This record gives structure tokens, sequence and C-alpha cells, in this order.
């Protein structure tokens, strides 16, 4: 059920040519890949031994446990981006090289420019009550501190009639309250894989980070 090597280049090079738009999924995928497939195709040949086989990203990641991606990849020398549906087709038709996961980004808003967001944030989300527990979760740079402020309730099954709030150090490094919620991580300063430590207020009405 595999289309023309005519449809398959007209098909994903149109897909290439979408516009952005916000939330969407766009789709990573190895350059050396990416102009096997290309040779295949403009070599007009079906039976060719051109066929670039499995889509393979391996170049792509850090290491195949985690599968993080490795770090200053540069679009249009390591990878090309392919649209949600342009890269579901390519998938259905080559299918994916051993284990792989898809690389799959979303679609940011910042202020002045919208993009593909490559590299989004992680944290080390930790409650201050129950530090045994660690979760890293994943956010865009476009996000609200609000916003990793219930994923993290939610994630740590808080309950919706608490109060909760946000601890972190800084490179300066300082240990901070974010008491602002509605500004982006970005400008809050984040790196990835930095510490943020949310605490649950007491039924007092005290914080259990400020008991005297």
């Amino acid at each position: 059920a595999m289309p023309d090597l005519d449809q398959q280049w007209r098909q994903i090079g149109n897909g290439r040519e979408r516009p952005l738009r916000a939330g969407e999924s766009w789709f990573l995928v190895e350059k050396h890949w990416y102009k096997q497939w290309e040779a295949y195709v403009k070599g007009g040949d079906q039976d060719a031994s051109t066929f670039p086989g499995s889509i393979n990203n391996s170049g792509l990641f850090e290491d195949q446990i985690s599968w993080h991606l490795r770090e200053r990849l540069v679009e249009g020398d390591d990878y090309v981006l392919l649209p949600a549906p342009a890269w579901n087709y390519l998938v259905s038709w080559y299918g994916l090289k051993d284990d792989q996961p898809p690389i799959e980004r979303k679609v940011i808003e910042l202020p002045g420019i919208r993009k593909v967001e490559v590299y989004p944030i992680e944290l080390l989300l930790v409650q201050h009550s129950d530090m045994e527990t660690a979760l890293t979760i994943q956010f865009s740079y476009s996000d609200s501190v609000d916003l990793v402020l219930q994923t993290a309730r939610e994630q740590f099954l808080v309950e919706p009639q608490e109060d909760t709030r946000l601890w972190t150090k800084n490179s300066e490094g300082s240990l901070d309250r974010l008491c602002n919620t509605q500004i982006t991580l970005l400008d809050a300063c984040l790196e990835t894989g930095q510490l943020v430590i949310m605490e649950t207020r007491n039924k007092d009405g005290t914080w259990p980070s400020a008991q005297l």
C-alpha cells in the first residue's frame, strides 16, 4: 500500500511547507536517512537498491536508553522537520528502525516568535513534604509557572482545595520563592534539570517552609 515515488516526494515535500500553528506536532528526521529517501524517490525506480529502509534517527540520540536528543543539533544540517501528517505517512511506508521512538516536538509561541520547540525544558519536581518522590517532568519554555504548579499538583495527587507554591535555586545562586506565577519558564531563567520544590500549605495557614 505504498505510493508512487512521485507522490511520496510531492506529499512529503509539500508537508515541509506547512505553516507553524501553536500546539501542532512536528517530527525530526535524521538528515542522512532523509537524503537516502530523497535519493530513492528521485531515482524513479521503485525496485532500486537505493531503498532507504526504516526511518533511522540514531545519530540524533544522546543515548538509546532515555532517548534524549543530542545537544546543539541544527535544522538543515543534522535533521529535517516534517509535520505530524507527513511524518505519519513516512512511518506507515517505511517503519521505524529497531526500537527507536519518534522524536515529537510541539510548535510553541513566544513573544514575537512561533517555532518548533526542539529542546523543551526538563524540571525536577519534588514535594517539600515528600522528598523521596522526585518526578522529572518536561515543560515548554513558553509555559507559565502556574502551569508547572498545576501539573505538579495533579502528578502528586494533590487535592484542589489546597494551596501550593514553588521554591527554586537559580544559578546565581540563591533559593527563592516563585511568587509570580504568570511568567514563562524562560522569564524565570530556569535551566533544564533544575530542582523545583512544591510546598503545600498546612491547615492552620502556615507554610511548612516557614515554621519559625
